[PDB]
């Protein structure tokens, strides 16, 4: 059923990509026992974009410890856009609200262990490797294009610098931030990432505690609350499963233990066309429909 | 153990009420089988205040239907104070972000079924009655006091009226709104309301579907995302249990099925509240439970 | 010339009333020597609306003294709409920015001498009488309509109450505020009002110091800076003369002493159709054109 | 008397520099006939900082023309801090409100004529030269220091670039911007610049039209409405003279024709500045003059 059903909903939702800003749609669901299913363009490589924020938040937590990270960044939804800047001036002293939005993610990248973008990125990549099992390939072309026009982000970054919420130089931090966003991946890779988090940091395939439980838990908490930005409320209400998105069109979702996926799973969706919030338009229609039918809500 | 650990914990966190604006602290946990445990001021009656926004919301949905409510109110966190008015003007057209914040709940009040505040209130008291099993008692004194000085809320109400997000007269809506907030309850009552919700609307004591499953589910979603206002994030991250509070000191919380392996309802009372409007001691108490028994749904 | 010229520009600008939200346009310029000119619909009665704010600000200043008024209300432009409310919550303790916007004007009305709307309004009317020479007639119909739908204003009012910036009950204050806005008048009446202010509180016709110099000066200062709300910057730049507007379409302008109007004057314009800022669309095109040609700018 | 009253006043307000973040205070008033009076630290050189936004603005207008500048920047007060970024995001599309605030002046810098910061700077130094009568000297040390830590301003610049309100590269614009701010001057120089402006651009010492009348008029309008940022209101109400300040302590002001019956230029220096970025002592000094001699154009 699952397999058959995904093939149906993918083909049923593919068309709404004319309402976003493209007609590609892929999904991959993975279980702790290795069972894997997919439909659509699930093996097509795309940059993780904002999905990498979950990982860097993890890395920073593992290196510095949750306390150290919480001093620098909060965990509250902002109600604003992922790249909004107003709360950095308004809300004094100006601490970023959470690590999912651009501002907090920029802060996180700045507190990653290392003295240079390379040193920090090395630590991030190594962790990434403990998850997907290989080193992250990067999309130089995308990183280049992005490094040349990351205006909004440099503004955010520079503003954070001033209010002293950047444990590193601006351009240095941009590089870290822009590279992680350029880390290539497929629905298969992010699906496996969710499956690991779904099981509180335990890799069910490799039987090894790759991420500390409390950290993986904290990560999930933030996905639910800020993972989909100022659309998270909707996701919680109509999907009710931790999820994170990437402007490139990806969505990493996951279901914690306890008919279908009774043992939980990691979800990986790809849908280039994105909505006003920056979340995959059809990717979201596919995730909502799934959760709806199989009743995945953790509420 | 739970019964005992609760007594220890309450006695332990009671003294922290000195940091908020109060020395009381009470709890009550209820299970589907009927087992109930409590410690401290669990029987001291208190107004539900905002804890009622969840029932009025649930009621609007039962009457109007979810589709109708979602056209009048959204379900997004504002990242602002519960009584913040900012977004009613800045975010045009001006649809209130969610029913948990004062702006949304007022909108919700205006859409309840009825030609008057009385009619809208009776429908509310009835739903609230198929939950706690009795007509709710209203703290007349508290209401009269709030009625005279609910300025902030009146501004909110009036602004919503201006942006056409009130399907009722302002004063009529204030009435309905300030009335539910005044409804009286003890940890036992909200604990029950929380158990019913935890079980997707099935009342585990009368064995009956008292709330449309999808509606109860939606309420729980809102609780987790906005129930504790601009403090909800920390709550999902440090307690991880859907919760809802009232400035009177109440906290309603619940654990979905799978200690308390079959879910549960939580009722907490702690008059002293923090900067976000959530009970200080009550909040600490819920956190300890959450940590120690691992209730987090994450 | 002046007379002839006004008749021309009125007829040239009348048509642009199809771009506002009506085709009426009137003007009346008055000098200290009694010389008066007008064109268009200058003798048509309209409610002063926000123009009354200048008067109540005056009254309050005369009764309480500028210090007392300045404690309750500031004199800074807000950059927001005349009926905006955000700064009442954002900017703590939440003091209104100026007496020209709705919020500050509501505060002013609340500090007018009296215990009731009647007692306060009596004081305001009496002052109004010392200016126009008669008691203000009121447009009951407009006041009624307005009292039934002044939502935005009650919100403002009620919010001020909470932050304690209203020296009176909300509804009481609304009545005061809503009545002054309903005070009827013609271009002739407001023109004479400007002429008095133009001469620092001296009635040039009646030869009597009706308004204290420092108060009339303060009033002018605020017209220039906040009189046209978030359009005052434009007026200062393209008109450069103190001015106040009323949503009903009126504009009261004035030129202080030192070819045309060398001895100064008071200007009264009426143009029902108003722009996005709430300022008469054609009334403004007429005031700009005048200032431009005769070079009225005080800069 | 003026020469003397100035000495008394300066000596009198000097001591108030303890309340701001400095003990210096200097002034210089210049008339069309060439009479010049001064008291205190009037010859102590200081960077113009924001006082230069008026000349760069005047220059952009001379080169591009007013119509072109007004499509890139408005002339409205923001009611916010000079270095506030808020409106660049909230007020869409995001056109900076006015050239006096940091956001606008940066926009202005980007539109000056030129293919590089050097070319845009030379055009600026030339205009500034047909005013003070000499190539402006740049405080290299101060500039180098600001260049390394102008974060806030960099954020502003970068946001404008994002909303397409910069007709130049960010760093190139920062350069031009941080360079003019570093231009050196004494009360005498800004006083002169103020006299020229007071006379609608006619230089009363060389008898020549050095600034298009309409342009000089527009500059004076902006000075009165935004020159003192979110403190301009108080200034129109308590000084009533078009003024412009710099965080270095400078204040430029001027009185249009009809003491000083033929207008005048004012140059003030007072390092200690208030919460709005305007000189504390300098501000008090200008106010006293304004009151005592009745300079108010209102």
């Amino acid at each position: 059923n699952p397999a058959l059903q995904l093939h149906d909903w993918v083909e049923y939702y593919r068309p709404f990509a004319a309402n976003g800003q493209d007609s590609q749609l892929g999904i991959c669901v993975l279980e702790p026992d290795g069972t894997m299913i997919h439909a659509g363009d699930w093996n097509v490589s795309f940059t993780m974009q904002s999905i990498s924020k979950v990982i860097s938040f993890i890395a920073a937590c593992m290196s510095r410890g949750i306390p150290y990270v919480l001093d620098r960044v909060d965990v509250e939804p902002t109600g604003d856009a992922f790249n909004s800047i107003i709360r950095l001036e308004i809300n004094k002293p100006g601490k970023p609200f959470n690590p999912m939005i651009n501002a907090g993610a920029l802060t996180i990248a700045s507190i990653l262990p290392g003295e240079s973008a390379y040193e920090k990125l090395e630590f991030l990549y190594s962790v990434m490797e403990t998850l997907i099992g290989k080193r992250p390939r990067i999309h130089e072309e995308v990183f280049r294009s992005e490094w040349e026009t990351a205006h909004r982000n440099r503004a955010l970054a520079y503003y954070l610098k001033e209010t002293n919420f950047l444990e590193a130089e601006v351009e240095e931090t941009l590089e870290v931030y822009l590279k992680q966003c350029a880390m290539e991946s497929t629905t298969e890779d992010i699906a496996l990432i969710g499956l690991i988090l779904a099981h509180d940091g335990y890799h069910p395939i490799r039987h090894e505690q790759v991420i500390p439980k409390d950290v993986a838990k904290l990560a999930k908490a933030l996905m639910l609350t800020c993972g989909m930005y100022n659309a998270s409320g909707k996701y919680a209400a109509f999907v009710g499963v931790p999820a994170k998105s990437g402007v490139s069109g990806g969505i990493m979702a996951l279901v914690p233990p306890s008919q279908p996926f009774q043992s939980g799973c990691g979800i990986g969706i790809y849908g280039p066309a994105i909505d006003e919030y920056g979340n995959s338009l059809t990717g979201g229609m596919l995730l909502k429909h799934m959760a709806q039918e199989w009743e995945l809500s953790i509420f």
